[PDB]
């Protein structure tokens, strides 16, 4: 029979913390904003906010707050004070909450449907689940979200397009955040019509609460899991979230550099096999994609289940072509059994993971989207080749650090499925961006065996006949003309990976 791994022992890989460097100071400067103060930083207590009060900007470079005296709401009055005087009260029924929440958003208070808050609250939940959500978790919640100004001191910036930046934030921070995105308090967010935010993702909860999705049930378990975890316990760790955009990329049909090592395997998971690896997300544009709406696919599952994640939606442009986003110290709180449809939150998770000197846990998740291929073979096009290598170099380069002090990458099938790319292509293009990265990958191909196999054999062949990342993208190239720019059909006659092994084997 077929065996379940395949390649480099896994337990030979580069992981943190081990691999990492010395970590210099925690510090800020002009391309990394720290919102907490790092002299008084220490392990197992909840960082102490820099500035010590509250500072405002109201601008197109900053998170636009809902504690701002800049925000308003009709005599025209502070917006905050309604926020406090809403949320300030009892819940004993889901209209209590979804009115609670409509005081402010009057607006919407038509256009945004509570039927799956409803449900939840009334047909999911058992009696006492009910009373202890509104009892204790939704006070607790309201709690830390009123606390916001008192916690969030210094203003936010938005991570645009181009930006090279990082913003370090405390996880309590981010709790008080999100807190806030799920009583949907963030100003300039909700219009269809918004201008400035458009090119932003949702961020406000909202739509978490619409329709008669079976999904919406498990998502929203999934959350007040999280919600659940930090009321009754302070997170005391650092998350880094950070832009990183290039300009200049490989020379992909002369990069000299050597195939690196491979471990391939149909069992398993990147955020359970690949711990202190780097994590590929295999996401959208708008980072978790439709996580605070109906989506429930490889876009949106780790924003669940690392919810702090979700907070980058926040301010995190839609990332364009040669971009992506790196985050570095989130918690994953929450198990889980399938996908879409049959998606189901399974319990708790207990986070063991290690903390780096700046109290970020060793998980390092990075956010790459891959193309749609709407038809099968526009991605055999060099262009497109060219656009996914690109994509996944920028997702797996770290400049200025040795690559002998970067993990391997974990990874899997990047945006195949219906989203329409090939397998063992991604899985190739992966390797060669990761080749010219100078990292090693792991490969999970999630109960394919077969392409387990193919993909070590692939990797094996090139390997062993000294291909360099340049003469592996001509024979894409080869393909490409010899068998993809004239075919008439959907699909070509011949193969990828049997067309590599025959040019090989026929040179
Ligand atoms: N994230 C940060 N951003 C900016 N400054 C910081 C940060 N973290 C610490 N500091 C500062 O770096 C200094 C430690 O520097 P050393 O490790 O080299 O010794 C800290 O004192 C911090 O100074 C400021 O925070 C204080 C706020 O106090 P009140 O305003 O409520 O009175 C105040 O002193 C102010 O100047």
């Amino acid at each position: 029979p077929e065996k379940k791994w395949l390649g480099t022992p896994i337990e030979e890989m580069r992981k943190m913390p081990r691999c990492g460097i010395h970590l210099p100071s925690l510090r800020p400067s002009a391309s990394h904003t720290v919102t907490v103060r790092v002299d008084l930083l220490r392990a197992g207590e909840v960082p102490k906010p820099f500035p010590t009060h509250y500072k405002d900007l109201w601008d197109n470079k900053h998170v636009k707050m809902p504690c701002s005296e800049q925000n308003l709401y009709p005599t025209a009055g502070s917006r905050w004070e309604l926020i406090q005087t809403a949320l300030l009260n009892k819940f004993t029924r889901p209209q209590n909450l979804k009115d609670a929440i409509l005081k402010y958003n009057v607006a919407y208070s038509k256009k945004w449907d509570f039927t799956a808050l409803v449900d939840f609250w009334d047909k999911v939940l058992e009696e006492a689940e009910a009373q202890h959500l509104y009892q204790s978790i939704l006070p607790d919640m309201v709690k830390i979200a009123l606390c916001l100004p008192n916690i969030c001191t210094q203003p936010i910036p938005l991570l645009k397009q181009k930006m090279n930046h990082s913003v370090t934030m405390s996880q309590e921070q981010i709790a008080s955040l999100l807190a806030n995105a799920f009583f949907c308090t963030f100003p300039r967010r909700n219009a269809k019509m918004k201008s400035e935010y458009s090119s932003y993702p949702d961020i406000n909860f909202n739509r978490l609460f619409e329709g008669r999705s079976s999904r919406k049930p498990e998502k929203l378990k999934t959350l007040f899991c999280y919600f659940r975890r930090v009321t009754e316990k302070k997170p005391t760790g650092l998350v880094t979230f950070t832009r990183q955009s290039l300009e200049d990329f490989p020379e992909w049909e002369r990069c000299e550099k050597p195939l690196t090592r491979l471990h391939v395997t149909y069992e398993g998971t990147i955020e359970g096999n690949g711990r202190g690896m780097l994590q590929v997300d295999f996401a959208n544009r708008f980072v978790g994609g439709g996580v605070t709406g109906a989506g429930l696919v490889q876009q949106e599952i780790r924003f669940l289940i690392n919810p702090e994640l979700i907070v980058s939606r926040l301010f995190t442009e839609v990332l364009d072509h040669n971009e992506c986003l790196i985050i570095t110290g989130t918690e994953q709180y929450s198990e889980y059994t399938g996908y879409a449809e049959t998606y189901r939150w399974a319990r708790s998770h207990e986070d063991g993971s290690e903390k780096d000197d700046w109290q970020r846990r060793c998980t390092e998740i990075v956010a790459i989207d891959a193309l749609h291929f709407r038809r099968y073979l526009d991605q055999f096009v060099p262009e497109k080749v060219r656009r996914e290598l690109n994509k996944a170099y920028c997702g797996f380069l770290r400049p200025g650090v040795p690559s002998e002090n970067l993990s391997a990458v974990a990874t899997g099938n990047w945006g195949c499925g219906a989203f329409g790319g090939d397998a063992r292509l991604k899985a190739l293009i992966q390797i060669l961006a990761a080749a010219a990265a100078e990292r090693d990958v792991v490969y999970f191909t999630f109960g394919d065996s077969e392409l387990m196999r193919d993909i070590y054999s692939m990797h094996t062949f090139l390997t062993e006949r000294k291909l360099d990342v340049g003469k592996v993208y001509k024979l894409l190239l080869r393909y490409y003309n010899e068998e993809c720019r004239n075919c008439s059909t959907p699909g070509p006659d011949i193969k990828l990976y049997p067309f590599i092994y025959h040019a090989v084997e026929s040179s």
